[PDB]
């Protein structure tokens, strides 16, 4: 096991104190430090050291709900990158979170004993917990392309606001493809009304509009 | 499996954020992050990482059209570095994308069944669709030199708007000599029509005239 | 011998000095600069370093103390790493804090003579007096929500203060909810108590008020 | 031997420009620097390049001066780190201060003749009178805890002043502990006076006032 | 093949931006980063990035100038470094400019089959190239010494415009002398008047007027 | 052949711009790039670089006076390190100024056919003849303490103006003292005349002059 460097914390928790939980930058510093596969010791600490408590205390319980998804998953399905093909392999919530036996605070015997499919699914499991209390800690049909702004702009906006909320996920899509259509300012929707194809996605949608938009 | 340093990526993203994404600084950034053949996982979160969600979602699209016209010149040739010699080497696009089995979510076992000339291809094929995207997300012969505008500062803005648009290579330079001489207010076009020699280069045409330019 | 670099050490004693003795990126950085066993010039130098002349004499005593509790633990059991097996091999204090013949002064000696047990009790014993000293150097049931304060600000300063006090581990949490309950000015006082769901975490707590709170 | 950078150097010059001499963060980054063993050759450069003219003489005779102490305490064991048992490896002055024959402006002869307990008494040395320098270039009787000063703040500017002071060494704890309990301001002096124990040390009585002070 | 740091290329487009291309720093940094030899590739990309357009174009005309003298030269000498012995290795412009066959947009390649002679021709014919352009973006005659600068300013400021001007090299030593003898006002003109010696070169000319100036 | 890095040159180039040439942190600098024997293509880059135009005339001037002194000296003894036993292995100057045949542009035959005690004996001289064209490039019996300066800074400038003069190292010291002595206004001329001690060091003499000062 080898520690995160804590300058690279340092500045991360300052990136996150100065420019919020929310903000692309931040979310993109995380997915970089986020890169390798971390031990429940890392990313604990990392979010002890980031987060302020009450943020932190969201995120465990967020963090703790993901890995509980997970490891249903997971008995739906014995071909797990954490299982294994016979039952002494499956894997239980305590050495996910790092709780199991040999493992309570004690970095080292956690890098043993874990999985890299395991690191993974921590990973991914923290990092989408960390998503959701980001969401949660400081509007979709209120969106609209103002009068100066451009489009991939206007675009940018609304699929983050739209994906970064409450919807199922089967009803982002459609949504999206129709906030295209009555917001975004009339020339742009006359632009997509007089579509000789059927745009029937937000990309093409994306692609088509800035083929043949107004140079301004 | 090793991931790329998020410092590099954090500095790439700031990058893609000061510059933009069409700037020769950001493709040569973009160049060297994709110095070593990537696997799936490791480019797809890169551009995650870097990209908006509008960009993305045009790199996602442009990205499986660019794997498709591989596919197809691998079914055109049954000796590509990513195929093999029989039948049951043929490489699928969920192979490709990362969506075959084995593969899905796991970057261990994605660089376990991967080759390196299917690494290779991925790369190209994803450094291509990063072309086309830079090139569609944000006119040349609407170009005068104002009354008051030196020659140095209508030269870069021509030779910029002339090389970032939809011509050809092999069409630019004449291009560029011959709205060096149409626009560039009269004074500067008889400076260009009486030069005792001929010249063939914008280069050429620049020296002379900032030779011989009315000192004011 | 090989010291610890400088650089690394001027950067944690201005951690230190911004940060302050007890912030959990200090205790995770003297973790890191904590990694590898260090012998008792190495500690003692650091903590003369980084700590100021109060702090350091204070951590000179409870070092001792460490140490002294270690070596009652040795005379009780004859297997210590430190130990060996007869007589001759028994650690004596001025062996440990560095006092002993060849020692005094001598960094090259000191490595010579002192075994890795020896060096990783010593280090193991110096992080938990630093832990002391920073517990003691710089309340609970006094805090309220203000009037006019939010509740992610009183959540913070509440979890903040009953972690950083005199409580036992596993007595946080219940006295976080408790407090919750009973501070956290009526309206919110009422909110929690007209749960339909029980709540049983202050994660779960947080997460419920920052959903129904009356926006204002 | 291997040069100490150019790039420390120039940041600890700058530091003492800006901080001065008696900072604890200078006196923190000089002990950095001050971290391996130098060659009288390093120190001379680096008081060199770090001190002024002025400041630079006066190190350069208090740093004899201890060197001269330290000779005189070899004479006086011959079981000194830098001593050998025989006659022959006895180390003079010239050795010390690089002047001895194989040594006058060679760090690399120096470095092969040395002993490490010779550097390490060098080093110690320089670091001495680097102290002593410091405290004379730029009154612990006057020190009083100001109405609003923390306790810690105030014991350490008293043990600063006292310690860096022209008092014998064996007379700085009681002069210490008598100027905590007259100084102090009433509150903490009263707070002293009515310990059920009797206090007997600096450590003790800090000790002692952090846990019974009055928070505030 | 290893690229240039597109750090120390950011960098250096900073520079170019704010400092301009003709001031001392900008042509030591490009000195810098023209120390180990550079393939056409990387010089190539390295203008295309550190320069605007026209200056683009201006560096690639005097670029190809300065090489086709290198080749004139070369085909002058049958032993130049990047020649060989017999006339199956003789290097033609293509080969310089990357233009040869197994070049063309491959930098592996071209670090194949390029001599290390060839190189160094490459990378000073690029720096008299940049050196050209930087000259032309942006009067020797006109220079006087004032009247509270100094003599080496003088002579830097004077030794610059003339050696960075049209003047044939041969022309060069004596005007430089001769501007020294009636410029650099009259207390520097007596003291180089009543010079018992000779002065026949700029450099004892500044040699001796450094000796006999008056301090003040 | 290696070349230095350009990053390294560029700092130690803003370090000659803002220190100057003679500052002692600017000597031990240039002496760390001095490090390893270098190439006379490598001085000869680096004096141009990191030197202004008529210092480097200078510097070239003077380099090769030293040089001529080498191969004096190398003429007078056959045991050189760069010469040879056998008269074929004489060092001609065209050798060590790399004008030799198969040196002239080439570093690399340049680093094939030099002798590493010529590369040592071309970097001494080098280094020496920078000591020289930095000691020319820019009066102690002038300066007297003036009626409002304090000492130390007046000692400052003394010793200053009197290292960096053109006495020899043998003489600083008693003329320190002697000016001293008869500088420093009438006050302490008074203090230094009634030393009940003999003070036969500078640093001797600053350090009673600082204690019995009379405040004000």
């Amino acid at each position: 096991w080898t520690p995160l460097e804590p300058k690279l914390i340092t500045r991360l928790a300052d990136t996150v104190r100065t420019k919020g939980l929310r903000s692309p930058i931040t979310m993109a510093e995380v997915e970089a430090l986020m890169s390798s596969p971390l031990l429940p010791h890392d990313v604990t600490n990392l979010m002890r050291v980031i987060l302020g408590p009450a943020p932190y205390a969201l995120w465990m319980d967020a963090w703790g709900v993901q890995l509980q998804t997970v490891i249903a998953a997971a008995t739906r399905d014995p071909r797990h990158p954490a299982n294994g093909q016979g039952r002494g392999e499956r894997t239980n919530l305590n050495r996910l979170k790092g709780l199991a036996d040999g493992m309570v605070g004690n970095p080292q015997g956690q890098a043993a004993l874990l999985r890299p499919g395991e690191l993974v699914a921590i990973t991914a499991s923290a990092l989408q917990a960390f998503r959701e209390v980001a969401r949660l800690a400081e509007p979709w049909a209120d969106i609209m392309q103002g009068p100066s702004e451009s489009f991939v702009d206007f675009a940018n906006r609304l699929i983050k606001a739209v994906e970064g909320s409450d919807l199922p996920p089967s009803a982002r899509a459609p949504v999206i493809i129709d906030c295209f259509r009555q917001k975004s300012q009339p020339d742009i929707q006359q632009l997509i009304r007089t579509a000789p194809s059927t745009l029937t996605t937000p990309g093409e949608i994306i692609k088509y509009v800035l083929d043949r938009q107004k140079t301004a």
